[PDB]
């Protein structure tokens, strides 16, 4: 009987030493296996297997708790759908396009690079160790496992057509939004008390105009009955906030916002771009990159910086 020593992981912090018999295959050891992404489950040990170290199930309550510690998760497949999800990802291209890192388009993932562009414009913290980690290494060049991670959180595969807004919903349940509030005020006759207070994501995020000017004078509401009622941004403290809806053709003034996104097409098929601010408008489309000084597209979502807002309109 021939053996080779390896590390079992489900965080890669820590490992585990593992005798492993070389007549056999990781399966029947281990369980579930994965080596750097592959799936080796059917695979017998080779020699150069030699000291390596090997994703594996929480088979244990142990490695339960080392999975949660690192992801914030307690669904028992996000480890398989994270490394199938990694098992192609780590075959994407991330280039350095205007400073950020993107993602060269292939399966789809047109929302999935203007998010990672996004985030690498707006100050955001995550809460899952793991998250913050790939997060470091996509901000340096190597995103395949926080594409991988974001596929995984979001109950997304590799191919799907995803949602921008969608997406960051999902991101945003594993980040630090604690301080982050809104309060807005509800005109209308009827409502003669409405001082609505919002933590959370919701305290960053909005669906119906792009325009955050707009929204601090004030807005309509989707109102079915057309009771002029208004909406308008009493106070806000947050590191920033996402201002969406429907795509509609808009004007992207320079300097007026930090980010935004950009959908051509219809509902089941379009192709997401993303526009940046900086001395001039950069329109980032994959790997591909456009300048100009102005700009009027279909978008959808628009981010602003922020800290601390209060209106200046009495009730
Ligand atoms: C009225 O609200 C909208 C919103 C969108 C944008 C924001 N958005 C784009 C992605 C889209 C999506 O998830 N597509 C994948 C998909 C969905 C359903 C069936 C499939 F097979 C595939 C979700 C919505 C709009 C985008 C385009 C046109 C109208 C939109 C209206
Ligand atoms: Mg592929």
């Amino acid at each position: 009987v021939r053996t080779i020593k390896v590390f079992t992981t489900v965080d890669n912090i820590n490992l585990h030493t593992q005798v492993v018999d070389m007549s056999m295959t990781y399966g029947q050891q281990f369980g579930p296996t994965y080596l750097d992404g592959a799936d080796v489950t059917k695979i017998k040990p080779h020699n150069s297997h030699e000291g390596k170290t090997f994703y594996v199930l929480p088979n244990d309550d142990t490695l339960r708790v080392e999975a949660f510690e690192y992801y914030h998760t307690t669904d028992p497949s996000f480890l398989g759908r994270y490394m199938s999800a990694l098992n192609h990802t780590k075959k994407w291209k991330y280039p350095q396009v205007n400073g950020l890192t993107s993602i060269k388009w292939a399966d789809n993932n047109s929302y999935l690079a203007t998010a990672l562009l996004t985030l690498q414009q707006i100050e955001l913290k995550f809460n899952p160790p793991a998250l913050q980690d790939a997060y470091y290494r996509a901000r340096a060049g190597e995103a395949a496992n926080f594409c991988a991670l974001i596929l995984a959180y979001c109950n997304k595969t590799v191919g799907e057509l995803g949602d921008v807004r969608e997406t960051m919903s999902y991101l945003f349940q594993h980040a630090n939004l604690d301080s982050c509030k809104r309060v807005l005020n509800v005109v209308c006759k009827t409502c003669g008390q409405q001082q609505t207070t919002l933590k959370g994501v919701e305290a960053v995020m909005y669906m119906g105009t792009l325009s955050y000017e707009q929204f601090k004078k004030g807005v309509q509401i989707p109102c079915t009955c057309g009771k002029q009622a208004t909406k308008y941004l009493v106070q806000q403290e947050s590191p920033f906030v996402m201002m969406s809806a429907p795509p509609a053709q808009y004007e992207l003034k320079h300097g007026t916002f930090t980010c935004a996104s950009e959908y051509t097409g219809n509902y089941q098929c379009g192709h997401y771009k993303h526009i940046t601010s900086k001395e001039t408008l950069y329109c980032i489309d994959g790997a591909l990159l456009t300048k100009s000084s102005e700009y009027k597209g279909p978008i959808t979502d628009v981010f602003y910086k922020e800290n601390s807002y209060t209106t200046t309109i009495k009730p």
